[PDB]
């Protein structure tokens, strides 16, 4: 007995907040994604990055937020992609942060107990929204402006040969489910509002929203998804995959932070990462 009642119309108002502001905070949506990895899209090709020649081609038009313009680019191909995936993993945080301010609620926790549940929490969300830019053949780049290989990323040395590996690992089977930006949109505010994220201050009100959100999410996949009556374990399931995601993201990057003892890694991403090993 699913019912329409006030409950459930409350549920979609939820529902239809949540994709109103996914909307207005991440400029590049599955939706978008999708029609260029397709082809179906109207505007203009991604440039391929599929070699060191297109690579070099390609560079020749990609851009940031704040651009960083000295010789504060590394010189050599692995480290300059790296820094660059650490200058979009930023802008991700930034794009996030703006998200989770628009969830009913978030702003109303305490300010310490929202940067708690943003540090511990981006990096999931990055991963889940990175899959929506994925295929099995490589990555949307430079905002769907360009696209770079699987295997252009796996040639690079190491030890920077396979820091996206797992991430497509995800994504083929997590893009399997068929999520569309409304389901999206959910399951992200269900993920930033972990009550079990340490150091939080007050756990209860955190736990309140999450489980409102979670019924908003059980009552999407319920309307969006006649296909599957798995769809909403499965998710719960794909939240757990992302904390392992990330626990072995941050040990590569300890590898990488003491094999490459030279190179900069971006103090913002730093301050996350110290508490998340
Ligand atoms: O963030 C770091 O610590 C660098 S390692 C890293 N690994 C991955 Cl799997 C992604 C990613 N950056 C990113 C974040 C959001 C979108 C995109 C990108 C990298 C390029 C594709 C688009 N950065
Ligand atoms: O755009 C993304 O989503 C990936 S970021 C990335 N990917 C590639 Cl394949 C190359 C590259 N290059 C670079 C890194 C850091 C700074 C700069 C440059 C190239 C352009 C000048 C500034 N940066």
């Amino acid at each position: 007995s699913m019912q329409l009642n006030p409950e459930s119309a409350d549920l979609r108002a939820l529902a239809k907040h949540l994709y109103d502001s996914y909307i207005k905070s991440f400029p590049l949506t599955k939706a978008k994604a999708r029609a260029i990895l397709t082809g179906k899209t109207t505007d203009k090709s991604p440039f391929v990055i599929y070699d060191m020649n297109s690579l070099m081609m390609g560079e020749d038009k990609i851009k940031f937020k704040h651009i960083t313009p000295l010789q504060e680019q590394s010189k050599e191909v692995a480290i300059r992609i790296f820094q660059g995936c650490q200058f979009r993993s930023v802008e991700a945080v930034q794009e996030i942060t703006e998200y989770a301010k628009s969830i009913p609620g978030f702003v109303n926790l305490d300010l310490n107990d929202q940067v708690t549940l943003l540090k511990y929490g981006v990096h999931e969300i990055i991963y889940t929204m990175l899959a929506s830019l994925m295929n099995k053949d490589g990555v949307l780049i430079s905002e769907g402006q360009g696209f770079m290989t699987r295997e252009f990323l796996k040639s690079l040395r190491k030890p920077f040969g396979d820091f996206m590996e797992p991430k497509f690992e995800f994504a083929v089977k997590f893009n399997a489910l068929e999520l569309d930006d409304s389901d999206l949109a959910i399951f992200i505010a269900v993920i930033i509002l972990s009550g079990d994220r340490p150091g939080l201050l007050n756990v209860k009100p955190i736990e309140d929203i999450q489980d409102n959100l979670l019924q908003a999410l059980e009552l999407q996949l319920k309307l969006n998804h006649p296909e599957s009556s798995q769809l909403f374990a499965k998710l719960l399931q794909k939240m757990t995959d992302l904390r392992q995601i990330v626990t072995e993201h941050v040990q590569l990057l300890q590898v990488i932070k003491k094999t490459e003892t030279d190179m900069s890694l971006h103090p913002l991403l730093q301050e996350i990462y110290k508490d998340l090993y």
